[PDB]
């Protein structure tokens, strides 16, 4: 598969002439490419995006088609992100039948599984479950897609998630648990099914606060009643 690294999952047409650089850099080990001189393309990446695949070809008569192709393909991982998150049903299955990594990730670490799973799109968390999404997959914050299904409150989709192999006692960045963010946005129902699945009700965030504690920073007191 294909994964950018932290510094080049931004869409190109918002990169740099030095994103561009690294872009060319990075590309030159992962598939193994001649080294070329970055000032042939001595352009930002939006400029990139209009040049064609000839040029691309002209500018490197060594590798620039699969520069070319290999832009085209990050390019269906950002449209493929998008899909996932305006529940763009059809255009996840045209994506998906030309080529798209169901794993991509923007700046944020968002995976099309998690933008799914966050929005409320049952039937693009399935087929991208089904297809190889990682279910555990965690961005920069280090929120999972159980983290964001049952910090929204999408039942249908927290046990979905909880269905292909979803951690119910992730940590993020913070320590928040799933249990932490479905007590803090008021959902018990998912409280109910993550306690089901092996919730640590007694998981500690950084600050050492619980889910009952969560429950009661932000008003959630018949939350905070059935944890105590």
């Amino acid at each position: 598969s294909i994964r950018l690294p932290a510094h080049l999952r931004l869409q190109p047409i918002y990169w740099s002439r030095d994103d561009v650089a690294q872009w060319l850099k990075w590309a030159e080990n992962e598939f193994s490419l001649r080294p070329i001189d970055s000032n042939t393309f001595e352009m930002n990446g939006k400029a990139l995006l209009l040049l064609t695949k000839e040029d691309f070809r002209y500018r490197s008569p060594h590798s620039g088609d699969e520069l070319y192709e290999l832009l085209q393909h990050i390019l269906l991982g950002k449209k493929l992100l998008e899909a996932a998150r305006a529940g763009q049903d059809d255009e996840v299955r045209i994506l998906m039948a030309n080529g798209a990594d169901v794993n991509a990730t923007d700046n944020d670490g968002y995976t099309p599984l998690h933008l799914a799973a966050s929005n409320g799109h049952l039937e693009i968390v399935e087929v991208l479950l089904k297809n190889g999404a990682d279910v555990n997959a965690s961005d920069l914050t280090g929120i999972t897609p159980l983290h964001a299904a049952a910090a929204t409150g999408h039942l249908e989709i927290v046990e979905v998630l909880l269905k292909h192999g979803a951690d119910v006692n992730a940590y993020d960045n913070d320590g928040h648990t799933p249990l932490h963010l479905a007590a803090k946005y008021g959902h018990l129902e998912i409280v109910e099914v993550l306690l089901k699945h092996g919730a640590d009700v007694n998981a500690q965030d950084k600050f050492g606060k619980t889910a009952f504690d969560i429950s009661i920073d932000n008003g959630n007191e018949d939350l905070a009643e059935i944890l105590q």
